[PDB]
């Protein structure tokens, strides 16, 4: 075109707006591939999302579909600001591809991961992440999907969420599923606790904490460190499942003490060995197999180990006004997202 310009990264075509420049992948996804560009109009450094044929699938579709609208009405510091959207084709029949204009970040979390944390970090940045997720939640958003890849992170310890979470398509996320998940057996909002649960654990040790190899031995995974579940909990379970469960080898588990001992944290000073005991009990209150019994968003932003960085403006903001029923996932044709997707791009 007249305002787009193409370059080659790697075996894919980025077609963008003139204004973005000095495209460098930083990234792949299911979705599509992540440029690092810099914006020559508003002289930054931006993310640029390439989604190939979005409409591809009832999976693409429904996700890229989300992702638009959120995006759109979203504006919480710790959830990733939408700064543009364009597409390249020129009409209906010939659209293609959406592009997805971001703040770009530092870092995503599997980096912060590879590095040990002071506790006023590692505590800032839960904090930040349970923000995210009770602003989700006060707009009937439950993510069930996070994980280290979908959270990023800035130079100054500020942190975003790049997602809004959620069947078959072709061609990582189980680790970090929350028993109930696992178990097929529906879930509430403090789902994303488990996986919050997961992801500090993560950060502490340094590793996986439960790495499954698929959805059975994910649950092995979780038995061996954390034990066996109560007896109220088996009840819970359909038939199946509780059959199942109920014939697995017992395991008595860990404390949260051997689990997560002071070697693994700052504990020196006095100041330290506190907040290591604070991490310890936050640790406990998250990763609960029952989620009745798991400690909820609220609770955790309250939380001797979070709450030193409690601001009502971040984890009690006014909840995104999303325009209703826009996201009940009802079954569509590939004709019929496409056509949904490209007005939510035009608008
Ligand atoms: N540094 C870094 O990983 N940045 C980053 C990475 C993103 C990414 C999103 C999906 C797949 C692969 C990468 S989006 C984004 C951003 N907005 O800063």
């Amino acid at each position: 075109d007249n305002n787009f310009y193409s370059v080659e990264i790697g075996d894919s075509t980025f077609t963008v707006l003139k204004r973005y420049q000095n495209l460098k992948p930083i990234g792949s996804g299911a979705q599509g591939i992540v440029c690092a560009a810099y914006d020559a109009i508003l002289e930054r450094n931006v993310a640029i999302k390439k989604l190939s044929r979005p409409f591809q699938n009832q999976t693409h579709a429904k996700r890229a579909y989300r992702e638009l609208v959120l995006m759109k009405c979203v504006n919480h510091k710790n959830i990733i600001g939408l700064l543009n959207v364009f597409t390249p084709q020129k009409s209906l029949e010939e659209f293609q591809d959406v592009y997805i204009v971001m703040e770009l970040m530092d870092a995503n979390l599997c980096q912060v991961i590879q590095m040990e944390l002071d506790h006023e970090r590692m505590s800032y940045l839960l904090y930040q992440m349970l923000c995210g997720i009770k602003h989700l939640h006060s707009a009937g958003i439950i993510h069930r999907d996070l994980k280290p890849s979908n959270i990023v992170v800035k130079s100054d310890c500020t942190l975003k969420i790049l997602d809004f979470g959620l069947s078959f398509m072709m061609t990582v996320t189980r680790y970090y599923r929350a028993p109930e998940v696992i178990l097929g057996m529906g879930y509430k909002e403090n789902v994303d606790l488990w996986s919050v649960g997961c992801i500090m654990g993560e950060m502490v040790c340094h590793k996986i904490l439960f790495p499954g190899r698929d959805y059975i031995d994910q649950w092995n995974k979780v038995i061996e460190q954390l034990g066996t579940p109560c007896p109220e909990f088996m009840k819970k379970l359909q038939p199946t499942v509780r059959t199942y469960v109920e014939n697995r080898p017992k395991y008595a588990g860990y404390s949260f003490e051997k689990l997560f001992p002071d070697v693994l944290f700052p504990a020196d000073s006095e100041h330290n060995k506190l907040k290591a005991s604070q991490a310890r009990d936050l640790l406990s209150k998250m990763l609960v197999i029952d989620a009745s019994k798991r400690i909820s968003v609220d609770e955790a932003l309250q939380h001797p180990y979070i709450n030193v960085w409690y601001d009502p403006s971040e984890a009690e903001a006014p909840p995104p006004k999303i325009p209703d029923k826009q996201l009940d996932e009802r079954e569509h044709t590939i004709e019929e997202w496409k056509e949904l997707i490209y007005k939510e791009v035009m608008d």
